[PDB]
């Protein structure tokens, strides 16, 4: 007959892994709007190679690079 | 003497057909990978308010801001 284990709630729980802070921004040709990026916080991190940069916006004046 | 005239001629003329002028990049929390942006050219434009900035990547070393 074979008591085949195909029915079992092996899952200990149901952790909703939901990256809500995942923002999808688009680039038109090679252009982009700053507000799309800084829609939540006023600083963005940019990984390149092995090092990490920070693109930051100031008050409402302009934006700059920082580490 | 086997008789069999093949009729299988579904030619895969359609290839890629995936243009990337409008590039959709995502942000994880507030982080992003530089290569996603500079996937085509090595300079990106960023509009903020009424003025326009340029985020540029160098050779493969690092990235900077420029106007």
């Amino acid at each position: 007959m074979m008591t085949a284990s195909d029915r079992l709630g092996a899952d200990p729980t149901q952790a909703a892994s939901s990256p809500g802070g995942a923002r999808a921004v688009s680039i038109v040709g090679n252009q982009i709007d700053s507000r799309e990026l800084f829609t939540v916080d006023r600083e963005i991190v940019i990984a390149h190679g092995d090092d990490r940069y920070r693109l930051r916006l100031t008050s409402q004046n302009k934006l700059i690079l920082t580490k």
